């Protein structure tokens, strides 16, 4: 209680984070600290506490997910990490969350979202959960649909500024190739448990 | 005059338009109409040349959609406030647009048949457009009667926006909106 005070009083200080008071990150603290099951928050907790917490189900983008919070990619989500990302994750701006689903869908980190990145992200819901026939061409149909509305240049491949153009003009496209957002039932849920919001 | 758009401004559902632009829309209408009312044949017209829409089956079922009280013509009201939701709309008015749309003999549910035909024209092969119905089902019948009801169709907007952009080809495209606004309406 000293000890968290004092802590939130120097991570509200130090982190980045832009939405959270410093006595809601007393409170991300203790919870973090609940959270734990052994010293550090490792890929299985957190990939336990979006199933848990967030009804996020897909191996793909929950493990998209922690790399975007782990920002050094150490493959452990710090204190400042959790604060940090539960702060866009939860209370985003528009920019701040269109850089995170672009962060989350550039799988490999070259800076675009390709054509076979989209592919293997929308795909990637019917390997859990198979319609009874082959989807595929109706997932190619899916990423032409997405190219089409968001591929300014025509290369195939989405840009930061390629994606960021489109989501402007539609919102809905901010998790365009799959849900890394916490829905808004999860989020309240949350916010008025963890945080004691509303 | 200015007093039919005095009148439909305080009369109408329309949502988007100032009573200025109304009154640009009823002159529009009255520019482009060929005898007394507009019926499909000019309807159709005006979706094929300024909102670049080619099938006849889409075209009949914007042309249901618009023609609110089935009489077979399109209103100064009826344009205005499919106009209204056609170059403006909220999400929940879209969505109830294309359900409209998709639900061909209106019973309250998309069927995989009316998706597939839907689909198809839309997005004017079958194999991708087979794949997406099952798709679609698979993603948003909540209740897995094979048949997409309002609620599963409207829970799946902030889930499945890709999909939605499938079925949301009954909406002009942003390329065509923006040259009707600007003409028509002075905007941007
Ligand atoms: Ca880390
Ligand atoms: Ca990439
Ligand atoms: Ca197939
Ligand atoms: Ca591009
Ligand atoms: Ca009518
Ligand atoms: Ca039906
Ligand atoms: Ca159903």
């Amino acid at each position: 209680s000293k000890k968290n005070q004092k802590l939130a009083e120097e991570l509200y200080k130090t982190s980045c984070q832009k939405h959270f008071t410093k006595t809601e990150v007393e409170s991300l603290i203790i919870c973090y600290k609940n959270l734990l099951e052994g010293l550090k928050m490792d890929r299985n907790l957190f990939r336990d506490i979006l199933h848990q917490k967030f009804n996020m189900t897909e191996d793909l983008l929950m493990d998209r997910v922690f790399r975007a919070f782990d920002k050094d990619s150490d493959s452990y989500i710090s204190l400042t990490e959790w604060v940090e990302g539960l702060s866009v994750f939860l209370r985003g701006t528009l920019d701040e969350k269109m850089e995170y689903t672009f962060t989350v869908f550039d799988l490999n980190g070259d800076g675009y979202i390709s054509r076979e990145e989209m592919f293997q992200m929308l795909k990637t819901c019917l390997v859990k959960q198979p319609t009874e026939e082959d989807p595929d061409e109706g997932i190619k149909d899916l990423v032409e649909i997405a190219l089409k509305k968001m591929d300014h240049d025509h290369d195939s491949r989405l840009s930061k500024k390629d994606f960021k153009d489109a989501v402007l003009i539609e919102p809905l496209l901010l998790e365009a190739f799959g849900k890394c957002l916490p829905d808004e039932k999860s989020s309240e849920i949350f916010e008025y448990h963890v945080l004691g919001v509303k």
